[PDB]
């Protein structure tokens, strides 16, 4: 990580809360940045977790992972400073832009998220909280995997049941993210409670296709939701498939049937 001097950082507005501090938008000497602070009184564990987060983030160098600008560790409050993405988090972005993108644009966002996840998994970094709310979107529509902290309905069964978090449980979550993107940010499983979601999964039910969804994309998300972890695609498989679909874009014109929940009869 690069150490940044505090005189170069201007905090401007609060945009969220940290484990023992706040998150701000600000400017870095000017480029806009996001700034997470660790405020006076933090515990030893909080310091270890905070500087540990900075240290792992400093290792990430990929187009589809949030970029660390630097850290303030030599002065108080300590800070983690990242690039700032003006379109914000992906879940809110898509809900505010319903129906505004082409299928190819949506699938391109998924390819980018998958490439970032392949990078993390390859680095032996298990995300554990992959969801559209933890993905940032830049002004080129590039998605940057991030983690803002605390998700039953995004989590694989083995991770819920016995705390087995691996890249393969992240693949399950990625399938949910695919469904979030293709629905413009719908809530997975709609109004079902967390217990009803787990019961449905265990009974064998899976999310139905989004509207206007390429058949290949629904097939892929379905294979991310295999109960048996060993049967799920690896991230390398996901990236490869998405890349090939984008590069032969007529492949995306074949749509999965959408199951009507409502019948409208007209003459
Ligand atoms: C695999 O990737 C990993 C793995 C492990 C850890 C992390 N850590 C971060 O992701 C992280 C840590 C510190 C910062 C300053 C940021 N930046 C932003 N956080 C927030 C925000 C908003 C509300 C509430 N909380 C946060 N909003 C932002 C940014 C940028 N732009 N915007 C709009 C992100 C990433």
């Amino acid at each position: 990580t690069t150490e940044i001097h505090p005189s170069c950082v201007t905090r401007q507005k609060v945009i969220g809360a940290g484990e023992f501090g706040e998150v701000y938008k600000g400017m870095l000497k000017e480029v806009p940045v996001a700034i997470k602070t660790l405020k006076a009184g933090y515990t030893e564990k909080q310091r270890v977790d905070f500087l540990g987060e900075a240290g792992i983030m400093g290792q990430f160098s990929h187009h589809n992972i949030i970029r660390l600008e630097g850290v303030i560790s030599k002065y108080k409050p300590m800070m983690i400073i990242t690039e700032y993405m003006e379109n914000g988090a992906l879940d809110k972005f898509l809900r505010e832009k319903d129906g505004e993108f082409s299928v190819l644009q949506l699938v391109g966002m998924l390819r980018g998220i998958a490439a970032g996840m392949k990078y993390l998994a390859n680095m032996n970094y298990v995300h554990r909280d992959l969801a559209a709310r933890n993905i940032l979107v830049n002004s080129n529509l590039v998605c940057k995997v991030s983690d803002f902290g605390l998700p039953i309905r995004w989590t694989a069964p083995e991770a819920i049941s016995y705390r087995k978090f691996t890249s393969a449980s992240d693949v399950w979550s990625f399938g949910i993210v695919m469904w979030e993107v293709m629905t413009y940010g719908e809530r997975p499983y709609w109004e079902l409670s967390n217990h009803e979601v787990m019961k449905a999964i265990n009974d064998g039910f899976r999310l139905p296709t989004p509207m206007d969804c390429p058949s290949a994309i629904y097939q892929l998300m379905m294979q991310c939701w295999q109960q048996e972890r060993a049967r799920r695609p690896k991230f390398a498989d996901i990236v490869s498939i998405l890349d090939k679909l984008i590069r032969a874009p007529d492949s995306l014109k074949t749509l999965a049937d959408f199951d009507p929940r409502v019948s409208i009869r007209l003459p």
